[PDB]
């Protein structure tokens, strides 16, 4: 249970996404990104790409080099 | 993908067939099921599986729903 000494990782990491909502983002920035934001090394070591896609509005795939991307879904109206 | 060495290709063919609306997980083990007419091998952390396909994309939608596609 790493929610009890990282409670905010949930906002955190939408913070992250909207920080980058117009190109996307991959993992090893998204950990970069959270300890410049917190302080903190990203705390999370097993299935990050299943924590990622468990938040809403938020889309993966791959590059052409095998990079995987990650970010939030334009909105619809 | 190792012990299952087929696997790539079953899952690749579900996704042609099945996926052209999105396909969830559990359409892909039920899939899966009636198609090599067993349970499909994995639990947890199919995501990443699925990630590892080429041509593949996923989605967490407004409502929370995971949906896999192919490219196009």
């Amino acid at each position: 249970g790493s929610r009890e000494e990282y409670p905010d990782i949930d906002s955190e990491v939408r913070a992250i996404l909207l920080s980058h909502a117009q190109n996307g983002i991959t993992i090893s920035s998204i950990k970069s990104e959270y300890r410049k934001l917190t302080g903190n090394p990203f705390p999370l070591h097993d299935n990050v790409t299943d924590f990622m896609l468990t938040i809403p509005n938020v889309t993966a795939e791959c590059s052409e080099s095998g990079k995987r991307i990650f970010n939030l879904k334009a909105s619809l109206k």
